[PDB]
């Protein structure tokens, strides 16, 4: 008998740098949504101003002080982070007491994200990990858990997007596997 020992092992710690500064940067953007609320055109422009959005992922990449970002996993980021403006904000009034409920959104989405790339670096083939990066059926299930538990219901149009993008950003951002080449003698 070998339990893993223990549960969630060193999560990534890139992960959670890169997770903390994609979802704190959505959060701090849907805020800015709300102030803008009673302005419609400058809301609707906001929504997809990939420039101002990427503004607000710089400042959160300089609050977590982590700038080892590819400018390709940068641009991925800018564009989840719009399509869940689309996605969260795009109908019901984006009040105070909405935004905070989206913040649970959020949690549930980055939590999946943690929790799938434990089981991505224990995985040993490389074509393991990819599987499990796009496994639907455990997304599905760990979305059940912490939905319930931060009590909060996707619809099954946000849940399959919010799939999609947990896809997007394991593929993007976990790098325990890769072995780059020797640095030649310049």
């Amino acid at each position: 008998y070998h339990y893993e020992h223990e549960t969630h092992a060193p999560l990534s710690p890139r992960i959670r740098k890169v997770g903390d500064i994609e979802f704190h940067a959505c959060s701090d953007y849907i805020y800015l949504l709300m102030t803008l609320s009673k302005d419609p055109e400058k809301f609707n422009y906001a929504l997809k101003d990939r420039v101002s959005i990427r503004r607000y992922v710089r400042k959160n990449q300089n609050r977590y002080n982590y700038f080892l970002i590819e400018e390709r996993v940068q641009d991925n980021i800018v564009n989840r982070i719009s399509d869940r403006l689309i996605s969260y904000c795009t109908d019901k009034e984006v009040t105070e007491d909405y935004i905070k409920k989206i913040d649970d959104y959020l949690w549930v989405e980055q939590r999946v994200i943690e929790e799938v790339s434990i089981n991505v670096d224990h995985a040993r083939e490389v074509k393991e990990k990819k599987r499990i990066m796009n496994d639907k059926k455990l997304i599905r299930m760990l979305f059940d858990t912490y939905e319930y538990v931060k009590d909060v219901k996707f619809t099954d149009d946000q849940y399959k997007d919010a799939a999609a993008r947990i896809s997007q950003f394991l593929i993007d951002v976990v790098d325990s596997y890769i072995i780059k080449p020797i640095p030649a003698l310049p």
